[PDB]
C-alpha cells in the first residue's frame, strides 16, 4: 500500500504534477500527517529547507533523481556576507521523521576547478566546505535509503538526534562524514575522492569528522559498508578514517574549540582499500588563542574486523572485543527509533 500525496515531474504532459520540489513541499497541509512526495527523474537546481514533521521524499531512481545546486561556505551572499558552512547546504533538515529513498543530493560547488585557480584570482574561495545534506538539532529520526550524496569537502553534517543511513553512496574528500550526530550508516559505499591539489605523500582527506559530546553515547557508527577509492589515481595511505573535531563553539569565557566534543566513529564489518592509512589528529584555537591539537588516541576511534588492503590491526587502530561490538546493533544505537519508510 503506496500512495503520493504529490508527484514532482520536469514534463507537463505528466499530469497533474508540481514543477518544483519546493513548490510540493510547500503545498502540504499544516501539522504532522504523513506527505508522501513522488520525483520523478530529471535534475533539479533547487536548495530546501525542510520544516515539516513527518515528511516523505521518494525519487523515481537513485540514478536519475537528483536534487543539486553549488553553493560554498565562501559563496557571498546579496548582502556579501558568506554562506558559512551551515548555511551552504543543498538541504537543510530541521523537522523529525522526515525520510528521502531512491535519489541524489549534491552540492555542485566545483573545488577541484577552485582549488586550480591561479593564487591572486579574487573569484578563489578559501572556504571551500561545500555541504550536500545537513541534519541539523531539529532533525531527529530522519532517514536515507538508496540516497546518493555527493560533495567534496563536508559533504554530510550530521548534528543532533538520530539519523539512519541505507544502502547509500556518500562520496568527498575532507570532513565528509562529520557533526555531532548520532548517525548509523549500513551497507554504504563510502567514496574516497581524488585531489588534484595534493601532493604526493601528503594527505588527500578524512572520512569523518565526529564533535559527539562525551556524554553522548553513540556518534558515528558504519556497519557492513565499503570504503572506496573512486579511481586508481587516489593514492596508497591518502586517507584518514577519522580526524576529532572540536567545533568552534561559544562559551561564557568566549568562542574557541569544544573540549568535551570527543568524537566518536566506530566501523563494524567494513572492508576498506589501502588508500586508508588511519586515524588521524585535528587543531583547533584554545580558549585563549593559541593552536591546540586534538589526538585521535584520545578519541573514541575503533574498528571491528575490518577487512580489504587497508585493514591493518595495530595499537595505533584499537578493535573492539565481541562484546564491545554487540554494543553496535542497530537496536542499541538507534534507541526507540525503528527506521521506517511510507
Ligand atoms: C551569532 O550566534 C547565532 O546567532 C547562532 O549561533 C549558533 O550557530 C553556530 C555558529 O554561530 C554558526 O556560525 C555555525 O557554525 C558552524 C560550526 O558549529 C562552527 O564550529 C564553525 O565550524 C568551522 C567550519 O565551518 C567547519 O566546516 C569546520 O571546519 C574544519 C576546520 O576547522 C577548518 O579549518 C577547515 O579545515 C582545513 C582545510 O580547509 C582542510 O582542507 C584540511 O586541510 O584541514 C584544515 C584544518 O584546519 O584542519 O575545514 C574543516 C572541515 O571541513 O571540517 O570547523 C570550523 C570550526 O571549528 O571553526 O562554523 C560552522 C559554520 O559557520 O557553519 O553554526 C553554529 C551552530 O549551529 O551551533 C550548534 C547557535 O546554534 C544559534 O542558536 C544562534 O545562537
Amino acid at each position: 500500500a503506496t500512495t503520493y500525496n504529490a508527484v514532482v515531474s520536469k514534463s507537463s504532459s505528466d499530469g497533474k504534477t508540481f514543477k518544483t520540489i519546493a513548490d510540493a513541499i510547500a503545498s502540504a497541509p499544516a501539522g504532522s500527517t504523513p506527505f508522501v512526495i513522488l520525483i520523478k527523474n530529471g535534475v533539479y537546481n533547487e536548495r530546501l529547507t525542510i520544516t515539516r514533521n513527518n515528511l516523505h521524499l521518494k525519487g523515481e531512481s537513485r540514478n536519475g533523481a537528483v536534487i543539486a545546486a553549488a553553493t560554498a561556505a565562501g559563496t557571498l551572499k546579496s548582502d556579501g556576507s558568506k554562506w558559512g558552512t551551515a548555511g551552504s547546504s543543498t538541504i537543510t533538515i530541521s523537522a523529525k521523521d522526515f525520510s528521502a529513498q531512491s535519489l541524489t543530493i549534491r552540492n555542485d560547488f566545483d573545488f577541484p576547478a577552485n582549488q586550480a585557480k591561479s593564487d591572486s584570482d579574487s573569484s578563489k574561495i578559501k572556504d571551500t566546505q561545500a555541504v550536500a545534506l545537513y541534519v541539523t538539532k531539529s532533525g531527529d529520526r530522519a532517514y536515507f535509503k538508496d540516497v546518493s550524496l555527493v560533495g567534496y569537502q563536508d559533504t554530510l553534517y550530521v548534528s543532533g538526534g538520530r539519523s539512519f543511513f541505507s544502502d547509500c553512496r556518500i562520496s568527498g574528500t575532507v570532513d565528509f562524514i562529520f557533526g555531532d550526530g548520532t548517525a548509523l550508516f549500513n551497507n554504504c559505499d563510502l567514496v574516497s575522492r581524488y585531489r588534484a591539489d595534493v601532493k604526493s605523500g601528503n594527505v588527500s582527506g578524512y572520512l569523518t569528522a565526529p564533535s559527539t559530546n562525551i556524554n553522548q553515547k553513540y556518534g558515528l557508527v558504519i556497519t557492513n559498508s565499503r570504503v572506496i577509492r573512486e579511481s586508481d589515481s587516489v593514492p596508497a595511505k591518502s586517507y584518514g578514517l577519522g580526524r576529532p573535531w572540536h567545533p568552534t563553539t561559544t562559551f561564557s569565557d568566549g568562542r574557541y574549540a569544544d573540549p568535551n566534543a570527543i568524537g566518536q566513529t566506530v566501523f563494524l564489518n567494513t572492508s576498506m582499500d589501502n588508500h586508508i592509512y588511519g586515524w588521524d589528529k585535528m587543531s583547533g584555537k584554545d580558549k585563549n588563542g593559541n593552536t591546540i591539537w586534538f589526538n585521535p588516541e584520545d578519541s573514541r576511534f575503533f574498528e571491528y574486523k575490518s577487512y580489504g588492503a587497508g585493514a591493518t590491526v595495530s595499537k595505533d587502530r584499537r578493535q573492539l572485543t565481541d562484546a564491545q561490538a554487540a554494543e553496535y546493533t542497530q537496536s542499541k544505537v538507534l534507541g526507540d527509533w525503528t527506521p521506517t519508510l511510507p
